[PDB]
C-alpha cells in the first residue's frame, strides 16, 4: 500500500460521539490517513473504508461496554475481505468496562486484533502505536 490508511468506526450503538469527535482528531491530526467511518457502524463499512482507502489499519471505538461482541474477527473479516495485511486495532469499552489484559488480549489477539487499548485512552498511544507498528518512530 501507498500509504498508511487507518479506518476508525464506533462499533455497535449506545455512541453520540464521545471519545470519538476530538479522539478522530487527534489522529487525523497525527499525518494519518484517518477515514471516520462514522459513528455507529457496520464492519462490512470499515471494511469498505478499507477496500476504498487501502487500510494498512482497522480500529473499533467501542463506547458501550460490548466492543468485543461485535467486532471479534475484522482482522478475520478484513482477511476475509480479500483485505489480508491488515493489522486492527481495538479500543474504548472494549469488554464490560475492562476486564483484565492477560485474558482480554488473548481474546483479541486470538481473533486477530493485534492491540488493545484500554477505555479512556490518551490517543498518544495509538499514534505511537501505529507508528511503532508500521515502520515508523
Amino acid at each position: 500500500m501507498e500509504k498508511k490508511t487507518i479506518v476508525l468506526g464506533v462499533i455497535g450503538s449506545d455512541c453520540h460521539a464521545v471519545g470519538n469527535k476530538i479522539l478522530d482528531h487527534s489522529f487525523t491530526n497525527a499525518g494519518f490517513n484517518v477515514v471516520n467511518i462514522g459513528v455507529l457502524s457496520s464492519q462490512e463499512d470499515f471494511i469498505n473504508a478499507a477496500i476504498e482507502t487501502k487500510a494498512d489499519l482497522i480500529c473499533v471505538s467501542s463506547l458501550y461496554g460490548q466492543g468485543e461482541i461485535d467486532c471479534k474477527g475484522l482482522r478475520e473479516k478484513c482477511d476475509e475481505a480479500g483485505l489480508k495485511g491488515i493489522k486492527l486495532f481495538v479500543g474504548g469499552n472494549i469488554v464490560v468496562g475492562k476486564q483484565n489484559w492477560p485474558d482480554v488480549e488473548q481474546r483479541f489477539k486470538a481473533m486477530g486484533f493485534d492491540r488493545v487499548y484500554p477505555p479512556g485512552t490518551s490517543p498518544e498511544t495509538t499514534i505511537a502505536d501505529m507508528k511503532e507498528v508500521l515502520g515508523v518512530e
